[PDB]
């Protein structure tokens, strides 16, 4: 069998095959254990699948999966993932700016009992205060969305267990967010603090954040339409006021006061179709992500379902 | 080939096994029928799980299904009952507020024929009025929104068939609610009342939402159609404001055109969102993907696949 | 093999069974075919269940499908077409308000190589004027909607081939507008006309607000073009709100400012509701492609092949 | 192991029958590979089904492909190639404004190691300024959606390697837009340039929306963010107003609250519009349903399921 599987997506990632695969094979023989490197080249323009091919020939431990196009990092790690057959799979990056050494450590907390164990940097390492606080408060607002608190600092370097790749298999989303559905499966997991060696706009950015907000959880769109609903009711209400104010209190003011009663009127009414609508929009949205309804970590006494 | 199986979703539910074990053990004894005890432990930090596994080991009726995390009641329920392989499947509550002695009664109650057998309380005694209005309201609204009438006062303890646990696992609804739908399935249901022995309130408004939203298009009916119906109304006021300031020129203000363009664009918008509302509708309904009809028997033929 | 299968939806039709049993062996026996009737109860309160059995056991052409719940006439053709065998499936009311000698008929222009026979009713005669025109508006509209232009004053009482019934359980819908389904999945279609006797020619109360629900749902849960006509309609709407807002602009600009201290709040409110009816516009383009794709209708439907292997 | 797949939708096709053949016969013989015609008879309101078969009777390369009705001109070529088997699929027309000829300089370049081979036309020629300007704006407006830039000038005349018509079969949408998808299952992609040899609002509209919708989310996307930064500007200058009504009172007549309510109450719905647009954006992916990456080539692996 195949006890582990380090998925490398590349993309033009030619002038590093070499040392990257010195590096791999240094850290990969101390184990004594049967691995396999599933190399996803992701649509590369350069001369990355010819040196891939040659590594494949002369090694019977590299396979390469050539994706059709450049789908991008998380499209050929998910392509890795569902190509690899070891019972851990952990993504490493070919650039080595993650370690490959901590692998060796990564396992050993895989055999303490985890199912998924993070690489968490030690600390942002550069990145100067306009990226800390952004991905402090993004972290805090995806901690608030999820109910498993994944660590901070957490990147695509990881191990999971076949169990945890078999679950993660079971999710058929197209909006993804890695860190979101990760969190969400919640099996035995832990975290080992590496530091990377002393070697984005708002635009790639920005669009990220939005994917996780918006493709992982209800949470902004059951806010929403909680905001609206406290206004439109306090629309509706002083609408009324202004109906009971005209009503007694004759009208002496300007003439056309009501034009405010209707500017509210329908206005609330339109926020509460707004509401309703949002909240089946979200409905449909739990309905066509197809997500399980539970995962089952261990079973005692039952076979698994098929 | 199980007959029962007692399905107990477990959370945190140590310095309670022994007993619920005990008093299980004591009411199915003399039922005399293969049982199966299915115990979902649901992500506890308790150690009930280790507990589980030495009950597992001693007594061999016991099977337990892990969950990866702490899932809710719901769906730990849900896991059970899919893990579950006996003819009737009664779920039950760990902490033992629910008698299992009433297993009896239900389990006579599916002898007479009945496929789905409720446990309804007897009454909720001297309860808080608040809880005795809002329950009660709640529970008309639902019995408006389905054409079946599920009992009330009826929590999670029931007897379903193995028909009706079928046809509940037909349903890939992600958005359940599991009275409504139990409604839905509308095979042969009775209902038998107990007497209990002698509240987060934002779980009590999250649940409320979803029995409202989370099963019909009802309350989306309703709108769209009070919406139209404000929006027609609004058309029909603009167009008499047109016609005021076109017969008898009315202008005493000097400015009505803002109101006639306020009551026709709210108009127009709020058509508009109520043809969006229908289709969204037609979209929830068929993403929902439950089956047209449901067969409870057949004669000369054999079930499809 | 079965040649021929009837289905009767039920739902307290006691006393109704002896009557439409005898004229049912009556018309199908000369046809000297191999027929079976699959009546489907869809959830009879009455004692249909148990003389359904009683039949079944003493006659073994009749199959009782056992719906659990009263899923509605609809539903319950729908269950008895899914259990039908047969080359033909023919649907018929177990009031006998459609004669079922018309059957024979029906089975002669299946021979003549038709895979969707029709039983259209030549004149109405019950409804005076307001059912009659509301009707005919009805099916001018779906016909508007629809391509195969299905034929009018008909109803459920048809046969369709094996091949329609096929393609009709190819679409795995649940809001369904069967009328509409069956102009869809357009296969050789003809229609033969009959007349309802006098005995059942009567006002037939016409529950308006179920009429109404039928109307919705045929017209909201077939095609697009309430979703087609809106998203245009209101577009020009928008448009045409964007413009003269821009004129009011230019206007407040150039002929001055004479309004009382207004003419900002026209400007405001004809923008926010113009850029609002584009935000709506195009939600409800991208829902209707939502739809369009959660309905999920096969893209064609091959009726014949030729040199080819159907395909699984 | 038929090494090519020719794929014609016919719609009233007759009197053209044997011209089209003898112009097939003579262009795939002298190929020398195995080839198969496949004639997708799309509902025609006229005799050449009669011929067809009576050309599938006689020669035996020819299969034909019945449709149930007029699908359209797409959806004959769906079929088409759903049923071709072939190594290569080559649709072409039953008219041959496309010249077969090029079929053998596609195969050329199917032989160099091209996965797509699309054969576009040289110029319009013939348009002056209206059709090619517009087609041009229409390309670039799209190629900003689509992932690898497509020629232009192209049609349904092209040459589609196996692998790529699997991967295209791998996509179950009902709305397509079949240049885009073309280019989203990128591959080893390429074009033959050729000649053609010496527009109601219905059509050249109804295919240009369902182009700019029912394909990328881009048009949804470029909105709800102007629609956005719309609100922001409008809350935003409703706080200026209430600040300016709080500061030296209000000189403006005493009835500038309207302008803050509008303001507010639009932005307000904006912002909802702008949430709604965005969740039925992630559920039109999820609806979609197309895979998530493709695989070209294998190392050491087998094929998933
Ligand atoms: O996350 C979980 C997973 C499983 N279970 C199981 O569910 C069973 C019954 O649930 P329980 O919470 O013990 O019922 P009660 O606490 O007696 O009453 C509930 O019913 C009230 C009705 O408003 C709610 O406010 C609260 O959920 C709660 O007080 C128990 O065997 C538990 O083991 C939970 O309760 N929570
Ligand atoms: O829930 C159900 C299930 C099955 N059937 C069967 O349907 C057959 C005939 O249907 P029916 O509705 O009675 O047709 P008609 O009597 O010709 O016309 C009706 O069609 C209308 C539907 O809009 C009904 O509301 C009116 O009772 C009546 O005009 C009968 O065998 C019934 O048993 C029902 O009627 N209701
Ligand atoms: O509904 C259908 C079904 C199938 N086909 C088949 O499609 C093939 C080629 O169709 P064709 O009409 O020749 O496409 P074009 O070469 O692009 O020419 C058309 O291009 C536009 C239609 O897309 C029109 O504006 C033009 O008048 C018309 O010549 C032929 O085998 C037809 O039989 C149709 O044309 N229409
Ligand atoms: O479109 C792609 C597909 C894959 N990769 C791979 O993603 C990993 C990290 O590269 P990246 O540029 O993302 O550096 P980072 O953002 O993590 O600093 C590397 O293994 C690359 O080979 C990439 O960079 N772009
Ligand atoms: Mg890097
Ligand atoms: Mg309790
Ligand atoms: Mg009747
Ligand atoms: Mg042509």
């Amino acid at each position: 069998t195949i006890e582990l599987s380090i998925v490398i997506p590349m993309y033009n990632e030619e002038d590093n095959l070499e040392h990257l695969f010195a590096r791999l094979l240094e850290v990969l023989t101390p184990l004594k254990i049967t691995y396999e490197i599933i190399c996803v080249n992701d649509g590369s323009k350069d001369k990355t699948l010819k040196q891939l091919i040659d590594c494949y020939q002369s090694n019977r431990q590299i396979k390469i999966v050539n994706l059709s196009r450049n789908f991008g990092k998380e499209i050929a790690l998910s392509a890795g993932i569902d190509y690899a057959q070891g019972n851990a799979v952990i993504p490493i990056d070919a650039d080595l700016q993650d370690p490959p050494e901590l692998i060796h450590e990564l396992v050993d907390k895989w055999r303490e009992g985890y199912d998924i164990v993070y690489a968490t940097r030690r600390s942002r390492q550069g990145e100067t205060w306009v990226k800390q606080f952004t991905a402090k408060m993004f972290y805090k607002v995806i901690g608030r969305m999820t109910e498993i608190k994944i660590p901070p600092n957490t990147g695509d370097f990881r191990l999971m267990d076949r169990k945890v790749v078999n679950a993660i298999k079971q999710l058929p989303e197209r909006t993804r967010f890695m860190k979101g559905l990760f969190a969400w499966v919640g099996y035995r997991q832990t975290f080992v603090l590496f530091d990377r060696e002393p070697r984005w706009n708002y635009w790639k950015l920005w669009n990220f954040a939005l994917d996780g907000i918006f493709s992982f959880s209800l949470l902004p769109l059951k806010v929403w339409t909680y905001l609206g609903s406290i206004i439109s009711l306090l629309s509706l209400a002083y609408a009324s006021f202004l109906i009971l104010k005209t009503i007694t209190l004759g009208v002496d003011v300007p003439g056309y006061a009501s034009l405010m009663v209707a500017i509210l009127f329908l206005g609330g009414v339109q926020l509460i179709s707004l509401g309703v609508i949002g909240e089946y929009l979200g409905r449909v949205y739990e309905e066509v992500k197809a997500r399980p309804l539970y995962l089952v970590s261990d079973l005692w006494g039952l076979e698994y379902l098929p």
